[PDB]
């Protein structure tokens, strides 16, 4: 079963943008004078934690008015319907894991046949594109198509200002190789590698200053975390740490294609 996650602080990374995920789960919020913005819905489990994380920060629930995601699996987007339920949030997610999300994973091309990864089924609200921007009081996401991992697997950026400087803040969706997933002549999702290698051309060219991920141990969350707590000039600026990840992840996904096709 999926490790349940416990809960995190919740703490602003810098600008509008605030952390109000799990110790593993990442959940972003994006605050702004005409509501706030949702990334990933995690766990069902999970919900009433980012309930309780944006009111920490003083926020409300109830101004949720888009609900985004970095990918269509279970651990990310199975809480949506929920957070729909109860806050009204419109619910857009790019095209390609739209099928995904209306049959809860029923269509996932790896995990069709594996009900454990089933979630609840939801409508989405506006169909994403690549480079499509979600625009709320003033603030731009643009949702970049890296896929792979999924069919529809989002980066997500936008800008952000902290202490008088410009960062771009990039939420990594997922370039991992889930084990067992097949690279070569695969039945169901035939250009999955060549969606890998694109992800990766993108990735490794995309201007990366806050780095951050669907998953907090993609980024080092707790460490940074620790630091900000001291007081240190802002932990989650890390252009090397998120290079340095998008070329592991990379290196990662040509060692798992050769595993398959030489091994
Ligand atoms: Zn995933
Ligand atoms: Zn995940």
């Amino acid at each position: 079963a999926y490790p349940m996650p416990n809960p995190f602080p919740p703490f602003r990374i810098a600008g509008n943008l605030y952390y109000v995920g799990t110790d593993d789960l990442a959940s972003y919020l994006i605050v702004t004078p005409r509501g706030n913005i949702l990334i990933n819905s995690d766990l069902e489990a999970n919900v009433p934690m980012i309930k309780a994380s944006i009111k920490k920060l003083g926020f409300k629930f109830s101004d949720t008015k888009i609900l985004l995601i970095s990918h269509a699996h279970f651990d990310h987007a199975a809480g949506s319907e929920l957070i729909k339920q109860q806050t009204k949030a419109k619910y857009m997610v790019m095209d390609e894991d739209v099928s995904v999300i209306l049959s809860g994973g029923k269509s996932d091309f790896h995990y069709a046949n594996d009900s454990s990864t089933y979630f609840t089924q939801s409508t989405v609200d506006k169909v994403l594109h690549d480079g499509e921007r979600v625009e709320l009081g003033g603030t731009v996401l643009t949702a970049h198509l890296t896929p792979g991992h999924t069919r529809g697997c989002t980066t997500w950026t936008m800008k952000l200002k902290d202490h008088g400087k410009q960062y771009q803040a990039v939420i990594i969706g997922s370039i991992g190789v889930n084990p067992g997933y097949k690279l070569v002549d695969n039945i169901t999702y035939p250009k999955i590698a060549e969606d890998y290698k694109h992800s990766i051309k993108v990735l490794e060219s995309m201007r990366c200053d806050i780095f951050l991920g669907s998953h907090a141990g993609m980024f080092d969350l707790k460490n940074k975390y620790v630091l900000l707590s001291k007081g240190q000039n802002n932990p989650f600026v890390d252009p090397t740490g998120c290079k340095n990840y998008i070329e592991q992840k990379a290196n990662d996904f040509y060692t798992e294609l050769k595993k398959q096709e030489t091994g």
